[PDB]
């Protein structure tokens, strides 16, 4: 028998190859990020990975932007969106994608603090 | 009220932001990946985005990378792993990484044959 290990963000795709291998198998594993297929493989033993290997079809920074042309044609309340990085913050004025920094590792108070702040 | 979404795919990150604001709100939405949070904002108004501009932890060659890793130091049995691309393929060779190529748009019938074959 076949264990199958899927990974494809992109949704089309993913229902389109979990659909072509139906027939041949019951061990199909879905997973729509590279961390979610690595885990998944640590958990069970698959014996063929269909990998997207352009994944993902849009990064974080990427998804802000997104987010952003969203709010843009929908006229819609522009979020406040605050970044989390590991990568030391030099630069910390707002702009068109973020308006906030928070670095990691996250205290918890200071996230609470920045996200409140955000809101009001 | 505070409606916020968390896009972050580490999960230590992921369970740290969610604890942190749940005195502040039950309206917390948490996905793992850029299109997930766009297709989130699409559905939801959210005040507050916490987004990790880091994110993926890892693409998907860099989860094929971990998963090799996995087999060799695990010394299990190596799977198959099969690209689908949109990128034109002009070196079909298998590699480290990857054993086949499948291109998109997905041919239901490509994608089964070259699957049952890697698997016999």
């Amino acid at each position: 028998p076949l264990s199958v290990l899927i990974a494809e963000d992109n949704d089309i795709c993913r229902l389109v190859a979990a659909k072509a291998l139906e027939k041949c198998t019951n061990d199909i594993t879905v997973v729509t990020n590279g961390l979610q297929a690595l885990q998944a493989y640590q958990n069970r033993q698959f014996d063929v990975i269909i990998m997207d290997i352009q994944m993902p079809v849009m990064d974080g920074l990427e998804a802000v932007s997104e987010i952003r042309n969203y709010e843009r044609t929908h006229n819609t309340k522009r979020a406040s969106i605050i970044a989390i990085t590991a990568d030391t913050i030099d630069d910390d004025r707002p702009g068109a994608e973020l308006d906030e920094y928070v670095s990691k590792p996250l205290n918890p108070n200071q996230l609470r603090d920045v996200v409140l702040t955000c809101h009001s």
